């Protein structure tokens, strides 16, 4: 009754191969958005029907042999956007290759695409109400953690007073539970009305709380706020609010959601009975995970070259290389178990691990350095390399 109607969400997961040396920015929604706009050329209606999820973020320097995965979400009834999208995307061979396409809900590959599965509103209500039934003790805090997709743009009480770039939320204190629920209702009602008593009721039924926030401001060379917070649930909440939460997990919240901004994910409390609803956490995930990038051979050779300066090696090196290769096999097998530390005198006594595990750690640091450096440069808690000497004094 909260939403008397809604469009039928549908999705595609596209996995594509790289045949060239390509480098992205830290957030990838702009490049993929421009790709679909220069490819499809739909005009205005692309704003009304489509949205983009890019699982890969924070990986700057790609390479040949590395894949890429992203999700396109479509709304409406009897649309043919997916048909022309399929026909144009099949021949996309260079740069960009193509590995595969997979339907978002059924999971079967793109073939036999006469009709795709429809995330009907009743299914959203079911996947919310059954979750409520299987998670209600009426004396539980029901904490679930909320992770952003690195950007969202909302207005704190829709303040006209501040009048500019300051009008957006940029810290924890501006996060108001009623404000978030009001913005969610605004977006859902906009999408419903494209194709009142209610806004009063949602003012009374706010029981939720924001705990231990870590949110900050990132300015894309635009603006947005990124981070996580523990959203906590009091027992008096009804499944109707949960339905809005789960649908807005895909539709989005905030200004300019057409460019893919303003989506999130939520990881419920552990040890629950396995109930996966709406979007599956194993589908919207980086195609080549970070650990595979750790075990790629040239990075490991780079790490070996980096660490050997203060190595103080005393044993045979062929066994070290056989050990790192065997540990690479174990990591690929997902069975590795780290050695415990050992305390060596240098004078002072220092506790270090065996050198091959040190090599693996240096390899992980080499992989992680560029993304973290780019996120420290583009954020509020940023080092300032070029210091204004008068300003610093």
């Amino acid at each position: 009754m909260i939403l008397p109607s809604f469009p039928d969400l549908t999705g595609l997961v596209v996995n594509l191969k790289f045949t060239a040396r390509a480098e992205f920015s830290l957030n990838h929604e702009m490049a993929v958005d421009a790709f679909l706009r220069h490819s499809l050329n739909l005009g205005e209606s692309y704003s009304h029907h489509l949205s983009i999820i890019t699982p890969e973020n924070g990986r700057l320097f790609y390479r040949e042999g590395d894949t890429y995965r992203f999700v396109v979400i479509a709304m409406g009834n009897q649309q043919q956007t997916n048909s022309i999208w399929h026909t144009l995307i099949n021949h996309l061979r260079k740069n960009i290759k193509l590995e595969s396409l997979n339907d978002l809900f059924d999971g079967i590959p793109v073939s036999s695409k006469e009709s795709l599965d429809a995330y009907t509103l009743q299914r959203a209500m079911e996947q919310g109400l059954a979750w409520h039934k299987a998670a209600n003790l009426t004396e539980q805090p029901l904490d679930i953690q909320w992770y952003w997709q690195s950007t969202v743009r909302i207005l704190h009480a829709d303040h006209k007073q501040h009048k500019g770039e300051q009008r957006y939320c940029r810290d924890a204190v501006q996060l108001t539970p009623l404000l978030l629920l009001k913005r969610i209702y605004e977006t859902l009602n906009n999408v419903a009305t494209y194709f009142n008593h209610q806004a009063w009721l949602k003012e009374q039924a706010q029981y939720i709380e924001i705990q231990h926030p870590d949110l900050y401001w990132i300015d894309t060379p635009l603006g947005g706020m990124a981070g996580n917070f523990t959203l906590s649930l009091k027992p008096g909440i009804e499944p109707g609010l949960l339905a809005m939460l789960i649908l807005t997990q895909m539709v989005g919240v905030g200004q300019r959601r057409t460019s893919g901004l303003g989506k999130y994910w939520l990881k419920h409390s552990l040890k629950h009975a396995h109930l996966i609803l709406g979007l599956k956490p194993n589908r919207v995930t980086r195609s080549q995970t970070l650990l595979d990038c750790i075990i790629q051979p040239h990075i490991i050779s780079q790490a070996i070259a980096e660490i050997e300066k203060k190595t103080n090696i005393d044993t045979l090196n062929e066994r070290t290389l056989s050990q790192v290769q065997s540990a690479i096999g174990q990591l690929r097998k997902h069975q590795y178990q780290a050695p415990k530390l050992q305390g060596f005198t240098i004078e002072r006594l220092l506790a270090v691990s065996p050198l091959y595990d040190r090599i693996l750690q240096k390899a992980a640091a080499i992989v992680l350095t560029p993304g973290l450096d780019a996120i420290m440069s583009q954020a509020s808690y940023g080092y300032r390399k070029g210091l204004s000497r008068q300003q610093v004094r």
